[PDB]
This record gives structure tokens, C-alpha cells and sequence, in this order.
């Protein structure tokens, strides 16, 4: 429905690209480059077309200087809103590598008209990171278009390729389409956009929603919009504990919401009423701290020990999940099962992208894992190519799924 870059006029183009090149750095080194890669085939297909790409993302979450003091720092020769551990700078490096092509680096997203004026047909150049800049995300309109007057003016068209932002207003998401009278989506945000209104339209049925995360009030208005869409709701990491407890079992330590206990009994009943099958933990993983161990406690039921809090779904639960998957045509996944981020905790996360990969590999289970952990673990497990789709945003996926429209997506240009 969106137009997408395979509809577009790219040859003698100066092609502005929104991309997703926020990689973690340590030390300066980029420790995982395959958001790098994945952005590839868009670069590919403007540069094959005849066109020259200037692109922009961000990295972290730098503090960002009003646009305003721009101006005294460059005389001091500086780059406004600099910080060494956001810089783009290894990546463009990086990106010249994969392309085996030049990448020139623009230290300031903001006075690049030089180099972008001497840009020809198969260049490209990287801007600095956008977030330098306070207006980038700002919340005031006239912030945003400010800075993307600026940025539109280094282009002729416009291809979105970062879907993890296209939940929120931004200069570069939503201010230079706008300004500059066109936009249309890259490969990726292709693939985002079709494959979440697959599942929002009438995806194969039975159709199984796995939810996890830290707490069950984040998650409160994607169930709201699709307990009625589902046969099966399977829950996990700290959000199952406000559940279990509300249910009457010992929960310990482990993370919970006493404000949710309600929700939790009201939700389990209203499920059960549309005839919908949750399951939650049956065992787990625990330890006395939030600490990781080599041998952690494993529990026999849905019971935590006093002195424990549960970090990880236990071996049963993981079967048990697995099987419920097994019978499902359709599958979406939001959300860690366990502490991802600590290795002794990370299995019940693994699994479950391990049993969505082989079902689509194996019998055409149509796949969905709404980015975050969930989707890190199926990135390093290389379940991500077998699954049918693992999206780049955590949050606007989420915000898809809850029945919102982005800001990013809304902003396209229609085919
Ligand atoms: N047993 C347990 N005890 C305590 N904590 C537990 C736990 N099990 C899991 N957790 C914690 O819950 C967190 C993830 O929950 P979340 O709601 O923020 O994630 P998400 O739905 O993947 C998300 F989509 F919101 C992630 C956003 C991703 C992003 F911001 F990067 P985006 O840019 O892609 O939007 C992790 O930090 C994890 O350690």
C-alpha cells in the first residue's frame, strides 16, 4: 500500500536515506555490525538505479545541543552536540568496507552543503549522528522543520529505512518527507509494514501471542487489542510474576506490579471467557540476587522460594511452549522470556525463537518477533533468517500491534 524504493525514480538522484545504523561500539570498535549489513540491499538498489545516497541515523542516545549554538561552536572548529561514544564515524568505515565502495564521513549532520553539493551518481556520504542535534526528536513541530529544511536541501528524494523509529516524530522520520513533498519506504520497512498488517488482517489460524518483559502494565493495550485475534496467549519474564502471584503462588523476589494484581485476575478471566488458552510459567529459573550463576535454582512448579527471585523460564515451561507453538499456523512474539542480557538466563528466550524458526523452516508457521531481546536472540541464534519476519523495533512494533498508526509509516507516500 506504501510506495517503496522499487517504485521510485533513483537514477541522477541524490537520495536521502533514513537508516538504522545504531550499532553497539565498545572502545570505539562496532561489536556487531548486522544492522550495517542488513541495510545493504536498499544502498544496493539506489546506487544500481543510478543515484547517490545520503544517509542518516543516529546512535545512542547522545544529549543533543539546540541547533541555535551551532554556529559559535563550528568557529571554535568543533561539531556541535560531539560526543566520542555516539559518533558515526567507525561506521561509515565499516560501510565502505561491506559495500566496497567510499563512504565519506560528514562530521555535522547539519553543515554538510559542500561535500553534498560535489556528491555524483554512485556516491555516498554519511552524515554525523543526527541526535546531535536537540531538535532532531524534538516534540515541537517547528523544531523538527527547522532541522529538516536543512537536511532535505542535501536531497531530492526521500526512502525511509529505519522502522525502530517510525513510531515518533522526528526531523529525519517525519520533517523531510514532509518538506520535501515525497517518501517512500527502503527494504526493511517494507517488510515491517506488510508483515504486521499480515498479522493485524486475518494471519493463519491458530495463532499463538508469546508476551514477555519486565512488567505486564507495559503490555496492558496489546492485550486489549489482541486477545480477541488469538487462540493461545503464552506468557513470560517478569510480567508472568504479577500473574502467578495473583493467582495465589509464591512468587518471592522475583519483579512484579501489586498495582496489576487486579488486571492480572480480570485479564486471565476475560480470556478464559473468549475461550483462550494462557499459559504461564510452570517452573523456573531463580537465583538470590540479580546476579548471574552457573547452576541457578531450578523450581518444580509455578512456586519461587522465599529469598529467590525468577530470572528465566524453567525446562518445563520451555517444553510446554514449545508444544503449544508446535500446533500454531501463526505466532507473535513481544518481549524476553528471562533476563536476556545475562547468558544463565537467556534460554528460555533462545528456545522460543528456536521453535518459531523450525516451524516456519519445517511446516510455513508464519513467524512474527517484535524486536528487542526476542529479536537479538534469534539475530545470534540464526533463527532470524528462518523465521518470517524479526522487526528492527522494539516500540514501534509494539505500538503496531496495540492498533496505533506511526507517524513514520503515515508519512509515505501511498503506491
Ligand atoms: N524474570 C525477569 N525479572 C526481571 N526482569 C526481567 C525478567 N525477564 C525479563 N526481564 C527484563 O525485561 C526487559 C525487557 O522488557 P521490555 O518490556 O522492556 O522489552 P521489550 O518488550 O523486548 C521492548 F520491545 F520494549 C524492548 C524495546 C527495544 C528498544 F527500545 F530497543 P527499540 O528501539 O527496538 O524500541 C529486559 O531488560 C529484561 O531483563
Amino acid at each position: 500500500e506504501k510506495k517503496s524504493i522499487n517504485e521510485c525514480d533513483l537514477k541522477g538522484k541524490k537520495v536521502l536515506i533514513r537508516v538504522d545504523f545504531n550499532v553497539p561500539v565498545k572502545n570505539g570498535k562496532i561489536t556487531n555490525d548486522y544492522r550495517i549489513r542488513s541495510a545493504l540491499p536498499t544502498l544496493k538498489k539506489v546506487l544500481t538505479e543510478g543515484g547517490s545516497c545520503v544517509l542518516m541515523s543516529h546512535l545512542g542516545r547522545p544529549k543533543g545541543i539546540p541547533m541555535a549554538q551551532a554556529g559559535k561552536i563550528r568557529s571554535t572548529g568543533g561539531v556541535p552536540g560531539f560526543q566520542q561514544k555516539a559518533t558515526l564515524k567507525p561506521v561509515a568505515k565499516r560501510l565502505s568496507e561491506l559495500l566496497l565502495r567510499p563512504v565519506t564521513f560528514a562530521p555535522d549532520c547539519l553543515n554538510a552543503a559542500d561535500v553534498v553539493s560535489k556528491m555524483s551518481p554512485g556516491d555516498v556520504v554519511l552524515l554525523e549522528n543526527v541526535r546531535f542535534y536537540k531538535e532532531e526528536g524534538s516534540k515541537k513541530a517547528k523544531d523538527r522543520e527547522a532541522m529538516a529544511k536543512i537536511l532535505a536541501s542535501y536531497g531530492d528524494v526521500y526512502i525511509s529505512d529505519a522502522f525502530g523509529t517510525a513510531h515518533r516524530d522526528s526531523a529525519t522520520m517525519t520533517g523531510i518527507p514532509k518538506i520535501l513533498g515525497n517518501g517512500a519506504a527502503g527494504y526493511l520497512m517494507e517488510k515491517e509494514i506488510s508483515y504486521f498488517a499480515k498479522v493485524l488482517g486475518n494471519p493463519p489460524r491458530p495463532l499463538v501471542a508469546i508476551v514477555g518483559g519486565a512488567k505486564v502494565s507495559d503490555k496492558i493495550q496489546l492485550l486489549d487489542n489482541m486477545l480477541q485475534r488469538i487462540d493461545y496467549l503464552l506468557i513470560g519474564g517478569a510480567m508472568a510474576y504479577t500473574f502467578l502471584k495473583a493467582q495465589g503462588y509464591s512468587i518471592g523476589k522475583s519483579k512484579c506490579e501489586e498495582s496489576k494484581l487486579e488486571f492480572a485476575r480480570s485479564l486471565l478471566k476475560k480470556a478464559e471467557d473468549r475461550k483462550v488458552q494462557v499459559i504461564l510459567p510452570i517452573d523456573h529459573v531463580c537465583h538470590t540476587e540479580f546476579k548471574a550463576v552457573d547452576s541457578p535454582l531450578i523450581t518444580e512448579d509455578q512456586n519461587i522460594p522465599e529469598g529467590h527471585m525468577a530470572l528465566d523460564i524453567g525446562p518445563k515451561t520451555i517444553e510446554k511452549y514449545v508444544q503449544t507453538i508446535g500446533k500454531c499456523k501463526s505466532a507473535i512474539w513481544n518481549g524476553p522470556m528471562g533476563v536476556f542480557e545475562m547468558v544463565p538466563y537467556s534460554k528460555g528466550t533462545f528456545a522460543i525463537a528456536k521453535a518459531m524458526g523450525r516451524g516456519t523452516h519445517e511446516h510455513g508457521l508464519m513467524s512474527i518477533i517484535g524486536g528487542g531481546d526476542s529479536a537479538s536472540a534469534a539475530e545470534l541464534s540464526g533463527e532470524a533468517k528462518r523465521m518470517s519476519h524479526v522487526s528492527t523495533g522494539g516500540g514501534a512494533s509494539l505500538e503496531l500491534l496495540e492498533g496505533k498508526t506511526l507517524p513514520g509509516v503515515t508519512v509515505l507516500d501511498d503506491k
